């Protein structure tokens, strides 16, 4: 007897620290669980093609913004017997609870696996060196341009590469994901979709979702994100603030792990930007404070032959102590409440700025469509990238792409 299970790449390597995960689940149930590990970039059509093909894993690991997409093909066995025993609704946070299912749908297709939000890693020697309070830098809007304009006068430079730093680092390729631009979105009062009159329509184009992008992009436009930068996507930008190229850039907490660890064994230790490490939370905006709040949830196939075991390893899985052992491996937090007290995440400083930029956590509704609206915004998001990288988007031009991705997000939801 062997499970199959499917993950991405949560930790550097993987498949090993998975299977470390759950070799006592192995003994206690006298089962082999095979591990196959996706990249982040194939993960969503090789898990589309098991799940139109019915030919795949017992288990697959979901982005939280999958779960409704694939849940609406109807192939996701029920979990609600699963989130029963783990605690059910009260042991999270509603952003994870409202993820364990396609929107509006009577049953749970998804359990929560780990959770992850965004915050700003900045360089603590290179804020010093500019004289920029982070207090100040990253309570508001205004506080932060102030930040970056005194970080591009400064005359700070790497001690590795002797040379000055960009003062944001943010990709300005065709993004993957509205992820970076989210809480500038939402910050300024707006959103992606909003739901009104039984339906959910694009708000892209709002006055408050163009005042968010606009200030976003317009930094780069500004000179405080150089054009090196807009030729890159998220992973070349992680490489340079980790080689000491940014001294402020957006991520998840699964940098605080790789900062520790060397980096022959897939982390960056060794590097200047992981001995002088800073983490705030996104700035206020006009209308609020506001984070991208993600995970991955774990699903069972309705077409496995193995859904009795694979539920133990879900309950598993999802219970305090593999909850613990996995986020120590990922660098990610627990997505069960309760494991977040534990010692190593709240005695840990940097972790902690996360845990309490927690409180601020914004979702995507987990509409079946989700994909679609994503795909269209980021294609249209990446024809305002080209713009910043003529010196060319004006409030009309950016107007004039958001209305038309909101013509089309429109016609996808209807
Ligand atoms: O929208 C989908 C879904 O997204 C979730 O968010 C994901 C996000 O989509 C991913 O892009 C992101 O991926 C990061 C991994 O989590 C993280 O493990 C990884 O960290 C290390 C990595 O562990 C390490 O092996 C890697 O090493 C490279 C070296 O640095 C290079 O020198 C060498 O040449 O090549 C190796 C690679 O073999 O480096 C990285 C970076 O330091 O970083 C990934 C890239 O950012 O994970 C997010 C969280 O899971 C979101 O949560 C969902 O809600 C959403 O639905
Ligand atoms: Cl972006």
């Amino acid at each position: 007897k062997t499970l199959e299970v499917w993950i991405m790449p949560n930790s550097p390597q993987p498949a090993e620290d998975f299977k470390a995960l759950v070799a006592p689940f192995e003994k206690a149930h006298g089962v082999e669980v095979k591990v196959t590990v996706l990249d982040w970039g194939v993960a969503w059509t090789k898990i589309t093609t098991a799940a139109t093909s019915g030919v795949g894993p017992d288990l697959t690991q979901l982005g939280t913004t999958w779960v409704g997409a694939i849940s609406a093909m109807g192939v996701l066995e029920p979990v609600d017997d699963v989130l029963e025993a783990l605690g059910g609704e009260k042991a999270y946070l509603p952003a994870v609870w409202r993820t364990t299912r396609l929107e509006g749908a009577r049953q749970a297709t998804a359990v929560p696996w780990f959770s992850e939000l965004r915050a700003f890693y900045y360089r603590t020697d290179a804020l010093k060196a500019a004289g920029v309070n982070p207090a100040e830098m990253f309570a508001s809007w205004q506080g932060f341009e102030a930040g970056l304009a005194r970080l591009k006068a400064s005359s700070f430079r790497d001690p590795e590469t002797k040379a000055p730093l960009a003062p944001l680092c943010t990709p300005g390729r065709t993004p993957r994901t509205l992820h970076n631009a989210a809480p500038w979105i939402w910050g300024a009062g707006g959103e992606i979709v909003r739901q009104a009159g039984g339906r959910w329509q694009s708000a892209l184009n709002s006055p408050e979702s163009l005042e968010g992008l606009y200030f976003f992009l317009s930094l780069a436009q500004k000179g405080y994100v150089p054009a090196e930068s807009l030729e890159k996507n998220t992973a070349q930008i992680e490489a340079d603030f980790q080689a000491g190229k940014c001294a402020v850039f957006a991520s998840g907490p699964w940098m605080i792990q790789r900062a520790q660890v060397p980096e022959a064994k897939g982390g960056f230790a060794e590097r200047t930007a992981a001995k002088n490490l800073g983490v705030a939370p996104y700035p206020a905006g006009p209308k609020g404070r506001y984070t991208f709040f993600g995970g991955s949830n774990l699903a069972l196939f309705n077409f496995s032959k193995n859904k009795p075991l694979a539920k133990e390893l879900l309950k598993y899985l999802g219970g305090p102590e593999a909850q613990v052992r996995y986020a120590q491996m990922t660098g990610m937090l627990p997505a069960l409440r309760s494991a977040w007290s534990d010692p190593s995440f709240q005695q840990n400083p940097l972790l902690r700025t996360f845990i309490q930029a927690a409180q601020f956590g914004r979702t995507y509704p987990s509409l079946a469509g989700w994909g679609g609206v994503e795909n269209l915004a980021v294609q249209h998001l990446g024809m305002a990238w080209d713009l910043v990288a003529q010196g060319r988007l004006t409030r009309e031009a950016l107007k004039d792409l958001m209305d038309k991705a909101s013509a089309a997000i429109n016609q996808a939801l209807r």
